[PDB]
This record gives C-alpha cells, structure tokens and sequence, in this order.
C-alpha cells in the first residue's frame, strides 16, 4: 500500500509529541518530555486510499537535536509547529524550513505551517501572521490543540494532500 513518511519539526515544548501521539494513539501527553528521536507506524484510509503513515518526531531541543538532519533527510513531507502562546517558536520557523531545504536540497519541500496550542488564551501569534508566513513559502497554515484534538487529524491529512500535489 501507498507509504508516506512525515517528520514533525519545531521548536522544544511547542507540543509536536502530543500532536503526534493524539494523531496515532488518540490520547493527549500533559507532561513534558523532551524527545531525542521517535518513530510512529499506523495504517489509516485518508481520502479513500489506505495507506501507512510513518511519523518522525524529532527533537526541539537543542541539547537533544544531534542528529535530527539525517533523520529529516528521508521524509517526503514536513509538519512545521510552532505554539500561538511562544513568539519566539513561530519567529524559529523561517530556521526550521531552511533546515528542511538544506536536507532535501529542494526549494519545493511538501509542508504545513501548524500553529498549536489553539486552546490556549495566551496567543501572541495571530492567525493572520500565521497565515501571511505561510503564504510567503507557498504552503497552508493550520492551527491546532494536542488536547482538544482540534485541527490534529486535519493537519496531518493535508500534510499528505501536499505530498501528492508534488
Ligand atoms: N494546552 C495545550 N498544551 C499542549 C498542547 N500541545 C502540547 N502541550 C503541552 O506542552 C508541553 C510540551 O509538549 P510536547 O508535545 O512534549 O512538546 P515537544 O514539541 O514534543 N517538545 P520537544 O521538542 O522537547 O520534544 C506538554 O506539557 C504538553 O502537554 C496543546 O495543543 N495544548
Ligand atoms: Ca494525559
Ligand atoms: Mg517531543
Ligand atoms: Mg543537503
Ligand atoms: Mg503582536
């Protein structure tokens, strides 16, 4: 069956884990455990196709980010999180984006700028600005909650929807 392998970047504690594992295990992580490197596996029917997602969730922190370019090397397409409630991971994902030119050698890399958090009230990144990045690198921006599962499985299925207008 048709295989696509997605990788989920951003900056530390932006919530790419507990996205990921509510996408794959349908629970939302209220911890915080800084990820090194972690892969998901799961069979789902997106838009009449089954297919197999496997998931990369990298580090965000620095200090955890070793050999985070080889393991975006392999991905087809790119979920770029930052959290509406932290400035400064939304200002990161021009070096993110850079990041994932550099390991794909492409200009033209399959990838969704996600704003989490969106159950937060602390927002200092409005949608418009969301949006306004998004459109400078040709791409769509979704925001979305880990917790409520607002905007999650959205996310994650037009992430695929990019890969196969590629
Ligand atoms: N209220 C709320 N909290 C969230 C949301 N997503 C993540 N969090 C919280 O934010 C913290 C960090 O989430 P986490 O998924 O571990 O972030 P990360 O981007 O994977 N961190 P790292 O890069 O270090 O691996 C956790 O305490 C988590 O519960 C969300 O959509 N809403
Ligand atoms: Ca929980
Ligand atoms: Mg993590
Ligand atoms: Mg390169
Ligand atoms: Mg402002």
């Amino acid at each position: 069956m048709t295989e696509y392998k997605l990788v989920v970047v951003g900056a530390g504690g932006v919530g790419k884990s507990a996205l990921t594992i509510q996408l794959i295990q349908n629970h939302f992580v209220d911890e915080y455990d800084p990820t090194i490197e972690d892969s998901y596996r799961k069979q789902v029917v997106i838009d009449g196709e089954t297919c197999l997602l496997d998931i990369l969730d990298t580090a965000g922190q620095e200090e955890y980010s070793a050999m985070r370019d080889e393991y975006m090397r392999t991905g087809e397409g790119f979920l770029c999180v930052f959290a509406i409630n932290n400035t400064k991971s939304f200002e990161d994902i021009h070096q993110y984006r850079e990041q994932i030119k550099r390991v794909k050698d492409s200009d033209d890399v399959p990838m969704v700028l996600v704003g989490n958090k969106c159950d937060l009230a602390a927002r200092t990144v409005e949608s418009r600005q969301a949006q306004d990045l998004a459109r400078s690198y040709g791409i769509p921006y979704i925001e979305t909650s880990a917790k409520t599962r607002q905007g999650v499985e959205d996310a994650f299925y037009t992430l695929v929807r990019e890969i196969r207008q590629h």
